[PDB]
């Protein structure tokens, strides 16, 4: 079963852009769909990206999902950072039917 590896922490100021990466340990990142979840303390993991790059209704266009087959990774890019964006972000994919989660990246919005 492959692993998904992401950095534990990222930081940036409001209005800026951050990128959070998620590297797949074995096989190809494009073999299975990648989902991104946003989780604040007290909430369930909330889908912000599904199927690599699709946003659910209500999720602002500031959130963008991408896949880089060359680096075997998935990226979540958040532009125009707002304080509400401070949260842990988890990538997630599937090994057959089995759910695989990355370790999460905590985004700190400075100030």
């Amino acid at each position: 079963n492959f692993m998904l590896n992401q950095p534990h922490s990222v930081s940036e100021s409001p209005g800026k852009t951050v990128t959070i990466s998620c590297t797949r340990s074995s096989g190809n990142i494009d073999s299975n769909y990648v989902q991104w979840y946003q989780q604040r303390p007290g909430s369930a993991p909330i889908t912000v990206i599904y199927e690599d790059n699709q946003r659910p209704s209500g999720v602002p266009d500031r959130f963008a999902g991408s896949i880089d087959s060359s680096s075997n990774s998935a990226s979540l890019t958040i532009s125009g950072l707002k304080t509400e964006d401070e949260a842990d972000y988890y990538c997630q994919s599937y090994d057959a039917r089995n759910v695989v989660f990355g370790g999460g990246t905590r985004l700190t919005v400075l100030g």
